[PDB]
């Protein structure tokens, strides 16, 4: 069994332009800092390709690279940044993927 838990990641737009929404509840320790490794790729190209977003202390970004008509397949990497901690990370938050319209 791993350890933590990543949040759950959801793409909300508000014209045009989409934005992730993730909401952590699985530390509940403290003021911990917490670092998100935001990752948005997409059914054209491969997550290699996507780009590596650090969201520290973040609750959400603003998905500003992206493409009409393409599925973008975004995910969240929620480690736990206690200052004093090692360096280990989460699992990957379960990968999301939606449609950018046209």
């Amino acid at each position: 069994m791993i350890q933590m838990a990543p949040p759950s990641l959801n793409v909300t737009k508000d014209g045009d332009s989409y934005s992730l929404r993730w909401e952590t509840m699985k530390m509940r320790y403290e003021h911990i800092d917490h670092t998100f490794e935001i990752q948005y790729r997409k059914d054209t190209a491969t997550w290699k390709d996507s780009k590596t977003e650090t969201l520290q202390n973040a609750h959400s970004m603003a998905l500003p690279a992206l493409e009409p008509s393409t599925r973008y397949w975004a995910r969240v990497r929620v480690r736990t940044s206690r200052t004093g901690y090692n360096g280990i990370w989460s699992e990957w938050s379960e990968a999301r993927s939606w449609d950018t319209e046209s």
